[PDB]
């Protein structure tokens, strides 16, 4: 009858100062074409703080719901939705407002899943971003050199593995030796701990002809190193720039004043990617990722905070700590929060 959810009550990139936990919210009811899903796991995404800052659509004022992805059980549904779905069914979804005990989701956008496991949730946003961007914009083929930044993170783990499956030589940046050991276990050809080894020098010395593709999630100084490291006809994919999101504008400073000259001289490109412009590819990407995940052909690493200071991310209240965990760069794999029941 009543539930908890997170609500953006003031616009800010500081998630804690933007987002309030409301305790006595009515449970929303599904319409004819809708599922009501009881969330068991929810995904934490770097851009949750871009969302809370109001950067997705600056015309929209608080209050609004938050959280982009969920997995759980159908506990109620509209009559039309009941032709494809049934009460008790395990479903996952990408839609705003997953940070709630219950979320209304139109049946048309639900993804049926084998059971309610956090591994499947890693595929929804993190997996599909890596898959679709690389398939559509990567031009991957055997022997290409691929550099992945935030490689041990939520989407990075997939960009790594998909590039390896495309028979590419893959370099991955991360911030610790434990993350480097994880990258290695995924088949990474050259893991780099950027805190202990200078990435620019590694690339100049070991990849003098440059890299063919960059999956670039970090921005700032890493973006700059990436541009310099591009091969002739190289492609830098701008997936994100997380080093900037906490700032007031959300941007990360770059020394890009000579970027056009660099790109002309190399016949190289900088290509942006936004998931929501490629939704026509989503179902097929999800289907392929799910098959690999269920068959054990894809590592879907989940970080539920079990080794964080206050331990497992349980409950909506832990989302605040989970966002901090990401922004301290502590996670290995996809950060997920559990709503126990
Ligand atoms: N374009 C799209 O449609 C789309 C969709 C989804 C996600 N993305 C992008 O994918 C990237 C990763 O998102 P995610 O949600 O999967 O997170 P994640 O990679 O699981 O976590 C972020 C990681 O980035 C590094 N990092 C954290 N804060 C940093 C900082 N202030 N400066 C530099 N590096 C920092 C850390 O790894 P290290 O150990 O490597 O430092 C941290 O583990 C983001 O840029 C996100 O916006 C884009
Ligand atoms: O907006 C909707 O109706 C749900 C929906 C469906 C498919 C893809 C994206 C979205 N929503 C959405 C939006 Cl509008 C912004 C940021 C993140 C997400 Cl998941
Ligand atoms: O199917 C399409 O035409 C693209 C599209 C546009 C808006 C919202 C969703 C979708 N596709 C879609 C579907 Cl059909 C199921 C699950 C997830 C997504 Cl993103
Ligand atoms: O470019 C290609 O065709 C290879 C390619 C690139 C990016 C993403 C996926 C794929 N292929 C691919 C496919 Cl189609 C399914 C499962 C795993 C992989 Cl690596
Ligand atoms: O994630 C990013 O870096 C880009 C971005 C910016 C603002 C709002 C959403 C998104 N990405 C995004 C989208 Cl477009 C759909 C579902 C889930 C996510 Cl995390
Ligand atoms: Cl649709
Ligand atoms: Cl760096």
């Amino acid at each position: 009858s009543m539930m908890q959810k997170l609500v953006v009550t003031r616009l800010s990139p500081n998630f804690r100062e933007a987002v309030t936990l409301s305790r006595d919210c009515p449970v929303p009811l599904p319409g004819d074409g809708d599922l009501l899903v009881r969330n068991r796991f929810v995904g934490v995404n770097a851009s949750d703080i871009n969302y809370s800052a109001g950067r997705y659509d600056p015309s929209v004022k608080p209050p609004f719901d938050i959280g982009f992805e969920g997995i759980g059980e159908v506990v109620a549904l509209g009559l039309s939705a009941s032709a494809r779905y049934t009460v008790g069914q395990a479903v996952a979804y990408m839609a705003p407002g997953s940070f709630a005990e219950y979320t209304v989701v139109p049946a048309s956008i639900a993804t049926p899943v084998p059971s309610v496991k956090p591994e499947y949730l890693t595929l929804l946003v993190s997996g599909t971003t890596a898959y679709i961007s690389l398939k559509e914009l990567g031009g991957l083929s055997e022997g290409k050199k691929v550099l992945v930044t935030a490689a041990a993170g939520g989407t990075g783990q997939f960009a790594m593995q998909l590039s390896k499956k495309a028979k590419c030589h893959v370099i991955g940046t991360c911030s610790s030796d434990e993350k480097s050991a994880f990258l290695k276990s995924l088949g990474c050809d050259r893991p780099i701990n950027y805190k202990t080894e200078p990435v620019g020098t590694v690339l100049k010395q070991e990849y003098p002809e440059g890299v063919d593709v960059v999956y670039e999630s970090v921005g700032g100084a890493m973006f700059d190193l990436a541009v310099d490291a591009l091969a002739t006809k190289g492609r830098l994919i701008v997936i994100g720039f997380i080093s900037g999101y906490q700032t007031p504008t959300g941007l990360s400073p770059v020394k890009a004043g000579t970027l056009p000259a660099k790109l002309l001289k190399k016949s190289a490109s900088v290509q942006g990617f936004f998931l929501n412009h490629y939704l026509s590819k989503y179902q097929a990407a999800m289907s392929h990722l799910l098959e690999m995940c269920v068959s054990g052909d894809l590592v879907c690493e989940v970080d539920l905070g079990d080794l964080s200071p206050e331990g497992r991310f349980t409950g909506l209240e832990s989302i605040f700590r989970a966002v901090n965990y990401m922004y301290m760069g502590k996670n290995t794999g996809k950060i997920v929060v559990e709503l126990p029941h």
